[PDB]
């Protein structure tokens, strides 16, 4: 069966054309590490690349870069063949000839300062007719050689010479413009794109396979997320690299024209796509198309909605087409569009976290070179509420500030601009600070759905609850068969109570990182926003967004905070229930336990929670967290003192044992006060980057004791009453 | 690289055509304080002005007034050159000839009570073909000389004489009507206008620079504020 085929997968490296394979492949075809390898593709063409050993990616696959993607005319989800070529190659001359498709507005010599620093210390083989992208000069341009020495025998070496003419050639339709968006041009969302990879690659790359079987492929995919998340770009990328026609109608181009022909344009948009099969249809804005919730106005609005419904209800097999739609909120879409056969498949895209925003930084700033002291890791940590488009706009605006500080004193007034100076427009630290301070975030009040960055080492002590949480939520996931064999269901939620200021959010956040799952945050103020708003529909989709991003964990903070505004044990004439208590448990009653989701309930006063929440079946696990012991506060303090420098004479064992009625927050505020007071001495002595023992005695003066003695007994009597292990604590069975 | 170029910035003074420079510039081109300086612009034309020392404005820039803005056909965000001219100039006669573009509804003698109190105690050099605005009579009117003694050698002194004819000339499209709104015609908002200065000057004065790079300029600016704040005038001036 010709055991040489390989599946095509997107690579992870950000370098030039370098492929990644697995460890048995190295000995399968007798290759070494640093050797030149030849690849054979379609259209009767060859390629040259470099093999790289990797053991983490997969067991049997290749990771092929964007350059040779388009160079070899091979798309994702295709067949490919590889073979060794241990031949000595020593290049001697190269012909340079760019294409005027993208070389516009750039004059001067762009071959001695632009291609020169990129080829050295690379040792990458080149082939006659290669298409590769390079960076420099606030823009990117490809390259293509039309006449040179016959390939093979081309290796980048200093002895090679160069010669330019200065007459670009006209491009043809045989190749594809690499300047378009590819699969590797989307960052910050890896779990969401993998679902599309296993949803769209089959019906598009294998039309006859689905035409021969009785499986009905999805006819509609709904895209979620705040505006600017990248919904349009995902649709543009999944269609341009599959050989399928892409047709885009955004949202208002239909309503802009006169009534009567707007429906005809929509109808012909579907008909033109069928002829160019396989094809795809993407709708950028649809919430403005079908506002059939509260609008109830306009005669032609419902006509357009019904026309769209008719056009997609009638989508029989015939040809291959996928309809894509994008919006801002799931509640802004006509429910008639969510029926089966129209939009039965849905996907939600959230705001990327630090590890996602980091990637979206370089994926946009790759075209400009940075300095040796400018890093994107620290700048991506302060931003938390920025949309994926916010970061791209921030980079573009920071480029303007970087060039403005020098263009005034340069004063180069001319018609054309050379490329010898546009590349030297480096950006420094002073520009990102101003750009990030001036930027205006868009999604600041959306649901906080990100992956935390805290582990078990950040929480000191509390070893008693660590085992209880470890034996409850990882066992059903890691060993599902054991729970099914006995015949009982695993627990669905854990609620804990204790004095305020004991890291009730830290253990809920850390449990998500060690289990490799998402994390949601529904705090108290976020739970009091609909008690007055008289809108019970917002609590509806907070569970949908959690179950779609499985696995995930639901966190509730100060669960009784609503009762404080209404009273408490007695309060008004009512009891301990309101318009929001009855909505928390009604939705989680009917959910499937089999789903990889969890509910965490954090509260300070457990005597106010209604017994209906604590009923067996919804929240039966009760854990009481007491005050930290002497041996735990040392770890708690050293976890917070990890970032700030610590002197050698700083003793922590004695400092931790002198606190008795201090909770977790009381230690953190003491450390904050000490390290703040350290800066005062450093500034006053300026007219040293290390803390000393003198900054402590002046900091423990402001030590606060929030947890008084009245609440300790109140919590202990409740915990003992709810535990009740007396009378039959030690008994031996006869048989 | 011809070390004589200077960036163009809006001045802060409310006087006639007086430029402001920095302290090293005074010794760079061996000028004194009270000397007549000559400026060279585009369209092959010259200008005359007075240098003023300032240490608070900036480190390397000029602060050029509204009169010679339109006189020298130089807009904000452009290049300019300056040079000293220590030549003794003693004017003797001037020709007065306004343009009927803005002189409407006003009759009588407007040259002996209107231009007279404005020229004394000023000692400002004038050039053949200058466009400057003056005030008086609940309105403002510019001035333009078409035929006089060949510039240089024109200094405001009491010994100079004046003579009027009374036949205004028709204007042309070579110059711009100074009666329109300029950058210095907006007051009370300094921090807001500086943002527009660094947002609109680049894509407008440098089209090829943005057409050659991959930076996407903003395609829309939203103006806020209560009605009447001056949103229309800012857009008209920029
Ligand atoms: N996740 C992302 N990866 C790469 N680029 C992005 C991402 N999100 C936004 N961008 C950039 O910002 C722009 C956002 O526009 P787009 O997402 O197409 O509109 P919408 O946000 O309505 O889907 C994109 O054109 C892209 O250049
Ligand atoms: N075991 C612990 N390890 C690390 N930090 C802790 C620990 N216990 C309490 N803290 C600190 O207490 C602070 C309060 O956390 P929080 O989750 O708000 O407490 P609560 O559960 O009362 O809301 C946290 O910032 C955390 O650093
Ligand atoms: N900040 C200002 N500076 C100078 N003139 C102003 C200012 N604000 C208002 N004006 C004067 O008052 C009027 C403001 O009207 P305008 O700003 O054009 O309408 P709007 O206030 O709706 O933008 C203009 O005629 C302008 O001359």
């Amino acid at each position: 069966n010709r055991p040489n085929r390989l599946i095509v997968d997107e690579a992870i490296n950000e370098d030039n054309s370098v492929v990644s394979l697995s460890q048995p492949k190295m000995d399968e075809l007798q290759l070494f590490r640093g050797d030149t390898v030849l690849l054979k593709g379609k259209k009767r063409r060859e390629a040259v690349c470099i093999v790289l050993s990797d053991d983490t990616c997969s067991d049997e696959k290749i990771r092929m870069n964007r350059v040779v993607r388009n160079n070899l005319r091979v798309r994702l989800g295709d067949v490919i063949s590889i073979q060794p070529c241990p031949d000595v190659k020593y290049g001697k001359r190269i012909h340079v000839l760019p294409i005027d498709d993208t070389v516009e507005g750039i004059t001067g010599n762009l071959f001695e300062v632009y291609l020169k620093p990129y080829f050295l210390e690379a040792y990458r083989p080149i082939r006659k007719g290669d298409i590769f992208l390079v960076h420099g000069g606030m823009r990117a341009v490809e390259f293509k050689v039309v006449e040179t020495d016959p390939s093979p025998y081309c290796i980048v070496a200093p002895d090679t010479v160069i010669h330019c003419e200065g007459e670009p050639i006209k491009r043809e339709d045989e190749e594809e413009s690499l300047n378009e968006v590819g699969y590797d041009d989307i960052g910050g969302c890896r779990k969401q794109l993998a679902q599309i990879k296993e949803m769209v690659e089959l019906p598009l790359r294998h039309p006859a396979l689905f035409k021969a079987i009785g499986v009905k492929p999805p006819r509609g995919i709904l895209l979620y997320g705040p505006p600017g998340t990248g919904k349009t770009l995902i649709a543009r990328a999944v269609a341009n690299e599959t050989g399928a026609f892409f047709f885009l109608i955004n949202g208002p181009e239909i309503m802009s024209k006169l009534a009567g022909e707007s429906e005809s344009n929509l109808r012909k948009a579907f008909e033109e796509a069928e002829k160019n099969a396989p094809a795809i249809i993407f709708i950028d804005e649809l919430d403005a198309i079908a506002p059939k919730r509260e609008k109830t106005h306009g005669e032609v609005e419902r006509r357009i909605v019904s026309q769209l419904l008719t056009l997609m209800d009638g989508l029989k097999q015939r040809a291959h087409v996928i309809v894509m739609a994008a919006t801002n909120r799931p509640n802004s879409i006509d429910p008639a569009l969510r029926r089966f056969g129209r939009f039965d498949r849905e996907v939600d895209i959230g705001i990327p976290d630090a590890t996602g925003r980091l990637e979206i930084l370089q994926i946009h700033t790759k075209n400009m070179k940075l300095a040796d002291d400018v890093d994107l890791e620290q700048v991506a940590n302060e931003t938390h509420g920025h949309v994926g488009a916010d970061l791209a706009a921030l980079c573009s605006e920071a480029a303007l500030q970087a060039i403005r500080k020098k263009m005034d004193l340069i004063d180069l007034e001319d018609e054309t601009i050379d490329a010898e100076v546009m590349n030297s427009l480096a950006v420094t630290m002073d520009d990102f600070r101003w750009a990030l301070s001036q930027s205006n975030p868009s999604a600041l009040r959306e649901t906080v759905v990100e992956v935390p960055q805290v582990t078990w080492e950040d929480i000191g002590g509390l070893e008693d609850v660590k085992r209880e949480l470890q034996e409850l939520v990882q066992y059903p996931v890691e060993h599902p068969d054991k729970f099914l064999k006995f015949g009982m269901t695993p627990s669905k939620g854990v609620l804990f109570y204790g004095p305020p200021g004991c890291g009730k959010t830290l253990l809920a956040k850390a449990i998500a990182n060690e289990c490799q799952a998402n994390f949601i945050s529904i705090k108290g103020p976020e739970l009091l926003t609909m008690w007055f708003g008289e809108s019970e529909a917002n609590v509806r989709e907070i569970f949908d967004k959690a179950r779609q991003a499985a696995p995930c964990v639901l966190f509730f903070d100060e669960l009784d905070s609503i009762a404080k505004a209404r009273g408490g044990n007695i309060g008004d004439g009512g009891g301990a229930a309101d318009r929001v208590i009855n909505q928390i448990l009604t939705e989680m009653d009917g959910m499937s336990t089999k789903k990889n989701v969890f509910i965490i309930g954090a509260t300070n006063r457990p005597d106010i929670i209604d017994p209906a929440i604590l009923r067996p079946g919804r929240l039966d696990q009760l854990i009481y967290i007491p005050l930290p012991d002497e041996k735990s506060r040392v770890a708690i303090l050293k976890a917070n003192l990890r970032k700030s420098p610590v002197a050698k004479d700083v003793d922590l064992e004695f400092l931790a044992k002198m606190t008795n009625g201090f909770s977790g927050a009381d230690l953190t505020e003491i450390c904050q006060r000490a390290c703040k007071l350290a800066i005062r001495e450093s500034i006053e002595s300026e007219i040293v980057p290390e803390i000393r023992r003198d900054h402590f005695e002046e900091a423990m003066r402001f030590a606060r004791r929030s947890v008084s003695d009245n609440d300790i007994r109140k919590y202990e009597m409740f915990a003992q009453t709810l535990q009740q292990s007396r009378g039959f604590g030690s008994f031996r069975f006869p048989s």
